């Protein structure tokens, strides 16, 4: 109205029909549920968007992600011949907003611009609105919601039943929308004080206000100024459930059926995938979605059985990836304490201890509920099973009740401790046991100096002294002091300060390595072992979304002929029961040049920084194509996804494979290529550590491609792998200054 209210007072109306609403648009930018689209609309309907207030509004999408809104407009937009009223972007800003737009039906309606795009994106659209469908259908469960779900069942002339044996793409995402849609000292003297009060009141724009008015610059500026405090509003932060529940019974709840069966780790997948983007989380998207979750959750938390039939992990692992977001951290995360019922689940693994690590994380930390919460996990824990795994873990737990909670768990840890009084070897081996989870234990560098109380058996440790090792326990310490360097918690350094019994430990130089289970798997042969160990690097993902990728690329890699080789490596691993309960015969491509990637050893050189640089050059390995193994290919992608380091790692096990494979190839162009890192040394160059990442390559030459074209020196069979100048790598291998490496290289060189 007062926009309808409204020459220089038409730059007024501007002011007052547009700039006014302009201002308008700055509250519904303002404060939530904005809807403004319905605004927005009206702004493109009343040409009160054409003020390329879209720039204006660019400061809401700085405010916001950019067009989040835009998208997240779409609900709205959708709701906006609202819709033809709504078309203000389409270009200004489909096929989504189409099979949101897929409704018609509820047809042509909308698939006359279906062609217009093209008329096969019935395909496109085909479960997006089949949800909205399905929801309706689901609502059909319930109504008024039946006619226009009648009027769906109506849309179902084409063949989709059997994508809708495709379907669950979508499948609780649309709990809202339908239900509850969008439901929400002398430095202080040397720097300064604060000002606050009268200091405030200690407190022209001719133009000013007008480039008030004009610019939209102030409102935007003060709706971006309020854009300040780090609470607890997820931890102090709709019923489709039953429609949600409610279709699978049209299938006779293929849910159910797929749970083992798709597994639902796709869904899981998109699960986390759904989570990615929320900042409206904080009861909003994520937090409506951790909610949703947390009800996925809770509604994963129904099966019994086909759940971890589809693996129990590979979902809970998400719980602890949950965990990990809650670690990211949700008062909902007692859900997951919930979810630590898993009675059915009792026979959980250490990623409880890792949870419980989490769990601890929180301990004293917590808010008192949530610490409850934890004490209810921590009764949770209190349950007798299995109770030395718990013994296990057991140990920071004193200390964490310690934190309290004063015996509870610790009186408990003290009956794991309990286990019996044993200590100088068994602190030890506690400490040999402390080597289990995550950045901060802090816990037993106390019972570490309370183990240093006891310093009788230094005598034991002396009289230990025949051997070839474990004072390192002191550098496993001091690895784990190396562990977790860069993250937060130095006292951790001060928790190292309580190692300063110290300095008289002997017979070494140097660290050591880890992994006899990959020793273990050292059993397994061909480079498929690589790849099983690359399953290892692939299990090695557990870890995160978007790195959720390659998990296909897992199932990718879960190709027969792998699979076969996992199959028969489907004996041994841990994590295999997750992956081949998760995942578990594949296909190959050509290429040209051998000579393709050969000036990239410039790029390959990591010529410039950010060796994410030389890995995009690593990717530029990957880019370099052939298969030895199309598995190689297998991660290719996913491993230029990677981390490529964590790729390049195998690039080189692949270099060595490509160098396997190669056979003048890298032969002749290793013999450049590698100049290229031999060069790199050059004038004092600048590489680093990457370059020893570079470097390292020469490991799998000094191992993988050890193994090349074998020969007596295995030098001679490295040599064959090598483009060998280790005279050369020796500078590196000096840059490198890890002598033990070096040297050995130098001894090479």
């Amino acid at each position: 109205r007062m926009l309808a209210a409204e020459s220089s007072r038409l730059l007024k109306a501007l002011p007052l029909k547009l700039q006014q609403t302009a201002f308008e648009n700055a509250y519904l930018k303002a404060q939530e549920g904005m809807r403004e689209m319905s605004h927005s609309a009206e702004n493109p309907e009343t040409l009160d968007e054409i003020y390329n207030r879209k720039s204006v509004l660019l400061t809401l999408i700085a405010v916001v992600l950019s067009c989040s809104p835009i998208c997240e407009k779409q609900a709205l937009f959708a709701l906006c011949v609202k819709k033809v009223l709504e078309k203000v972007s389409e270009t200004f800003g489909m096929a989504s907003h189409l099979d949101y737009l897929v409704l018609e039906w509820l047809f042509i309606l909308l698939n006359y611009t279906n062609i217009e795009d093209f008329y096969r994106s019935c395909y496109k659209v085909l479960i997006p609105h089949l949800v909205i469908r399905s929801h309706f259908d689901e609502v059909k469960s319930i109504q008024e919601d039946w006619k226009s779900l009648l009027t769906d069942c109506f849309p179902k002339i084409l063949v989709n039943i059997l994508p809708y044996f495709a379907y669950e793409g979508t499948r609780d995402s649309g709990m809202a929308q339908q239900r509850e849609t969008a439901t929400k000292p002398e430095i202080v003297v040397e720097l300064l004080m604060t000002l606050h009060e009268p200091a405030n009141s200690s407190a022209l724009c001719d133009f000013s206000g007008d480039l008030d008015p004009a610019p939209p610059p102030h409102f935007p500026s003060h709706v971006i100024k309020a854009t300040a405090y780090i609470s607890n509003c997820h931890k102090t932060k709709k019923s489709p459930d039953s429609y949600q529940k409610i279709l699978l019974a049209i299938c006779e709840q293929a849910a159910e059926t797929n749970n083992v069966y798709k597994k639902h780790r796709i869904l899981k997948i998109y699960h986390l995938f759904v989570s990615l983007l929320l900042k409206d989380i904080k009861s909003g998207l994520g937090g409506a979605w951790a909610f949703v979750l947390r009800d996925v959750i809770y509604t994963l938390i129904h099966y019994i059985n086909q759940r971890p039939s589809c693996i129990m992990d590979v979902s809970l692992r998400s719980f602890s990836l949950c965990c990990d977001l809650l670690s990211q951290v949700a008062l909902e995360n007692h859900l997951h304490v919930i979810v630590g019922t898993l009675i059915p689940l009792v026979y959980e693994q250490v990623e409880v201890q890792k949870q419980v690590l989490d769990l601890l994380k929180y301990l004293v930390i917590d808010n008192k509920d949530n610490e409850n919460l934890y004490i209810t996990i921590k009764l949770l824990d209190p349950f007798p099973d299995h109770v030395v795994f718990k013994d296990l873990r057991i140990t920071q737990q004193k200390i964490k009740y310690s934190r309290g909670l004063e015996e509870i768990n610790h009186f408990l840890s003290v009956s794991v401790y309990d286990a019996l009084p044993l200590t100088r070897l068994e602190g030890l081996k506690d400490l040999r046991r402390q080597l289990e989870l995550h950045k901060d234990q802090m816990v037993d560098i106390m019972r570490a100096s309370q183990d240093n109380p006891q310093d009788g058996i230094m005598v034991k440790l002396v009289v230990n002294l025949l051997q070839l090792s474990k004072m390192a326990i002191n550098h496993t310490g001091e690895k784990e002091v190396l562990e977790a360097v860069g993250s937060c918690l130095g006292e951790v350094g001060p928790i190292d300060f309580s190692t300063i019994a110290i300095q008289h430990s002997k017979d070494a130089s140097y660290t050591k390595a880890l992994k006899l289970f990959e020793d273990k798997e050292l059993q397994w042969t061909f480079i498929m072992l690589t790849y099983l160990n690359n399953t290892l690097v692939e299990d090695c993902v557990k870890v995160r979304s978007a790195a959720v990728t390659c998990l296909k690329n897992i199932l990718a890699t879960k190709t027969g002929h792998s699979f076969w080789e996992i199959y028969k490596m489907t004996t041994d691993p841990m994590l295999a029961y997750l992956q081949p309960f998760r995942t578990s015969p594949l296909s190959e491509n050509h290429d040209i040049w051998i000579k393709t990637l050969t000036c990239a050893f410039l790029d390959s050189g990591g010529t410039k920084c950010e060796i994410l640089q030389l890995l995009k050059p690593m990717c530029e390995v990957k880019t370099d194509f052939c298969q030895t193994v199309l598995p190689y290919l297998i991660h290719d992608i996913l491993l230029q996804d990677t981390n490529e380091s964590w790729r390049n790692l195998l690039s080189t096990h692949v270099q060595g494979f490509f160098t396997s494979c190669l056979r003048h190839f890298s032969q002749t162009s290793r013999s450049t290529t590698p100049a290229n890192l031999d060069s790199e040394s050059e004038h004092f160059f600048r590489c680093c550590l990457d370059k020893k990442s570079q470097r390292t390559m020469l490991a799998v030459v000094d191992y993988m491609r050890r193994q090349k074209r074998p020969s007596s020196g295995t030098i001679f069979n490295d040599a064959f792998w090598l483009d060998l100048n280790y005279l050369e790598v020796a500078k590196v291998a000096q840059s490198c200054a890890a002598h033990f490496t070096a040297l050995l290289y130098a001894e090479i060189y």
